[PDB]
């Protein structure tokens, strides 16, 4: 079982990554296409490199280049210090390969927007958001309900539980308006296995917290997944 | 002189700004397309029409295509029902021709982002923020110092010194890093006259306060506050004959 | 009625053109933009540029960048001389607003192909060649029969009978195969009046005879057009 | 050293190819991505995937996706059947990695055009035309001087005389004017070897004869004549294991 990715396969997942991305006119900077680029969400899914990014098997592992993480902290009245974790600003693109996936997961603040730029999207998600502590959440405009998910999902071995509270779906294609995922919302999302192309998808958010712009945001990880293999993982990608 | 725009003006303006959106990538829909996305800030600027966009001669004129304006007040603490208004999510496609300029203004809340994506993008700004609403703020990444003002920068007849504050200056050009501009700082920018090209650059920021509202304290909202008493208010509705 | 375009409404349409056809990265270089570029088939058709190219109305008018016009003449044995000017590489893009129209008409020697960039291209037109002189002519593939017409096509006024003959019918939007379009056929299409883009189309043909890379090729017209007002103009536009 | 290119190297190959193909607007479609479209120029150069297609390395490999190579002979007066075979339409998208070629040949009927899409090009060949098969033959724009070669290219392992005789240079660019590469004529290319990105550019030519027949006389019709014997033969198929 694959415990790592050669630095060959790994320099050129994300060469091939950054020329679609400079294709699609999306600002790559060198800065940006590193050795935390390419992730791998758990240990078990370096076995999607065993056959490749176009096996078209099912596996957790995507490329993000992102462009923009601004904290927005700057002229925000210091009242408000307490809740800036919630805002920011981030830009990022992603890419996803036939098959692929961005496993289960939420984010108790990050709220994110999607725009498909080449292939199409599907996503999966709970339309109930999920109740952190409990303390009064503001409301405006709740998730919409979708559809259910479409026959032929194949989802990753060892994983497919992890996607069991995820009932709602829809398919985004480029050109489509933006498709907002609020905050405390479980989602995951994949590039459809029949794919020509890889999933390009430019995600336009509030700040994400991966690990100081203010001392209680240092050491503030904002992504929590269903499984938890995915967790340990995609802290830094093994690369031989 | 003229004081308003004809509607064949109009709509060519804002079909082309649309079209070339459209082969940007940028997600078009046709709510997006209305009356009030080509913006003539103040009744002088509709002078610019009696030359036209490729004039390129110097004016504050320019074209908006949002395609989102999230509040992002969904799921957050009601602890943070206060500052709320100083996040949210805005993505919007701009449009500048060739000399034509987005006027010099600050915004109390907002804190936006740009990427070219067509042409080139001279931004004129003020490194140093004013003070407004609250005197406790946060800081983190102070604006960048910039460089001078290049030479030859034609400004819009009678709106010259409305830009002596903006003494910093960037070119930004597509592919190069996002470009951040904090909430509170003066800043406005143009598209150089000699372009072939319309100036086309995103915008992504935080929500865009411009009259149900999200929350009760955020009607009303004004979050655009123009240097030039004469374009802060021909901003909010656009003359079509 | 209209007698000619004011240097603004050409000026304007060439550059919102050019700057189009850059977005989309085709090679436009300062030479292809010229007053020539921006084409009205007959002295009755300026009256397009009453309501202007946004009016949706039926006007065959059009701009064509030509980045490529070669006669592709050396090297060509002298024996193939008298039929050199079948042959040869032309590459141009072409902007046709909503509603309008590139004119029906045929070419003796030049066969084209279609490459839809933005917006879709509905083609009209005869399935079968039409018979020159007579003298023997090859055969390969000829052109496909394609479907009826869609119901709602608005033709331009006056000019509504010379599009009888074209009864094929083909839809093409961008991503299509390339569509051929053989040498002797007459042919017309337009952009959907309904369309929220311009058509943007890049036609890689042969050599366009349009007035001496040879002799005999001196004052060749290669465009015939099935009314006889489309023939006068488009010789020169008429810009005041 | 390896004689073949396993099937996963094939495959990532080619539909990286193909998908950015896409994102820069080509028309691709299933059948345009198969086992002939990633050429690999003879077996020593099956050693590019030794360390693969981002190595840097100087090899002749590339991957060719075409939409059209239409005879054009439908309609054309009997009388011009003899040639025939030097018109024709042909448009395909080619992807070069960095420091890659596409190796020196020279075509007897095909005439040939340059539009870089991506990355930048460079050309080397001859200005001067070979004599084949007719020596009375036209001339009308004979090919442009170019440049010297610049300094620091790198070439392939035991073929660098094969350069010998391509003594011009061009470096071509996005947006530059078309580039003809006269039939007859000598000539190669590749993707600057410190490119960030695969050199994409589109050809488009006269029919390209590659082996029911458009005319008799067509059959077998070979009309790549490549300088390395080496290189001649090895295009005819590529080893996937
Ligand atoms: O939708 C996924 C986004 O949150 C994405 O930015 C994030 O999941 C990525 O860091 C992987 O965990
Ligand atoms: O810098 C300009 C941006 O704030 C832009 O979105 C703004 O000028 C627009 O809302 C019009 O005032
Ligand atoms: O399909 C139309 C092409 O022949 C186009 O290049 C030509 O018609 C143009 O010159 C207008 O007559
Ligand atoms: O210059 C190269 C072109 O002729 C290209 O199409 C050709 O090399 C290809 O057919 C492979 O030989
Ligand atoms: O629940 C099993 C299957 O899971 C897949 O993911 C779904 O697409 C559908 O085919 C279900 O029947
Ligand atoms: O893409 C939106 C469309 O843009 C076009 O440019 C407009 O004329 C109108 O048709 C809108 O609906
Ligand atoms: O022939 C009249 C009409 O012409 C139009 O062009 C066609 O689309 C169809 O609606 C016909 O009925
Ligand atoms: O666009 C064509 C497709 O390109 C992809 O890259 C290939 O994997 C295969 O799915 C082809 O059918
Ligand atoms: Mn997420
Ligand atoms: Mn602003
Ligand atoms: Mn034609
Ligand atoms: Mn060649």
């Amino acid at each position: 079982t694959r415990t790592a990715i050669s630095r060959r396969e790994y320099d050129e997942w994300l060469s091939e990554a950054a020329s679609l991305a400079r294709a699609l006119r999306y600002p790559v900077t060198p800065e940006m296409v590193n050795d935390s680029a390419g992730i791998v969400f758990g240990d078990d899914q370096y076995e999607a490199f065993a056959h490749g990014l176009w096996s078209r098997e099912p596996y957790e592992v995507m490329v993000i280049l992102e462009s923009l993480n601004e904290p927005a902290v700057d002229g925000l009245p210091a009242a408000g210090a307490a809740h800036a974790e919630y805002s920011g600003l981030c830009d990022k693109l992603m890419i996803v390969h036939p098959g692929k996936f961005c496993p289960p997961h939420f984010h108790q603040r990050k709220t994110e927007s999607y725009e498909v730029v080449l292939g199409e999207m599907e996503v999966f998600y709970a339309p109930e958001p999920v109740t952190v502590g409990d303390d009064d959440v503001l409301s405006f405009s709740p998730m919409p309900e979708g559809s259910p998910w479409p026959e032929g999902v194949a989802l990753p071995a060892g994983r497919e539980d992890s996607y069991a509270g995820l009932t709602s779906y829809v398919r985004l294609r480029a050109g489509d308006p933006k498709f907002v995922m609020h905050r405390k919302h479980l989602h995951a999302f994949r590039c459809p296995a029949d794919s020509p192309v890889p999933l390009v998808v430019r995600e336009v958010s509030t700040y994400s917290h991966e690990p100081a712009p203010l001392p209680q945001w240092r050491g503030l990880h904002d992504n929590t997944f269903v499984a938890e293999a995915a967790n340990s993982g995609r802290l830094a990608t093994a690369i031989a």
